[PDB]
């Protein structure tokens, strides 16, 4: 439904200023969290559940955790990004947490793959 | 195949010159993709869609960023000089893959997430 959003983001003290979760197997890069006021919120052209399709045009549509990683801290002096927002297919994720959760106990669990960035 | 550039001499008009310009990702270069038609680059038809700019008024470009790009097109101001090739070829590959992705994500003309500038 959505067209991606290109966005293009300057690194704090802080840093991009969100969380990353998502594509260690058949998932992708997804954003977890947008803290309050970073250089995320003063632009807020991001919400927490956009997947991350590129970094600097490479790919993260399939990538892997920690490339998804190494790429979006090595990213740089600035990194054009593009942001698919997809709201149906993050809470696809973020509930079989959380039922995965209620089930073994009889925001994000620490088990749970995320990132910081 | 390498082709021969040339200097083009063209002038600003009402709202525009006539076609805007995609590239500068990647050191890739800048590209037009369209020449708005009736247009003073289209009614000049010295311009055509998918040349390199490769500089304008003496400035290199080839390496250069989208937005440097944007502005020495805004920037330079009312007649300016322009060495531009013609590579259909490397512009094709350039928007097949563009085309070629959009349903590849989603699912002639390009998505907003890629720059261009009408200029």
């Amino acid at each position: 439904f959505r067209e991606p959003r290109r966005i293009v983001i300057h690194r704090g003290s802080t840093g991009l200023g969100f969380n990353i979760v998502g594509g260690e197997d058949g998932e992708g890069i997804f954003i977890s969290f947008i803290l309050a006021g970073g250089p995320a919120d003063l632009s807020g052209e991001l919400r927490k559940g956009d997947q991350i399709l590129s970094v600097n045009g490479v790919d993260l549509r399939n990538a892997s955790h920690e490339q998804a990683a190494i790429a979006l801290k090595n990213a740089g002096q600035t990194v054009t990004i593009i942001a698919q927002y997809k709201p149906e297919e993050y809470s696809r994720f973020e509930a079989k947490i959380h039922d995965l959760r209620e089930q073994l106990m009889n925001s994000f669990p620490p088990w749970v793959q995320q990132t910081r960035v």
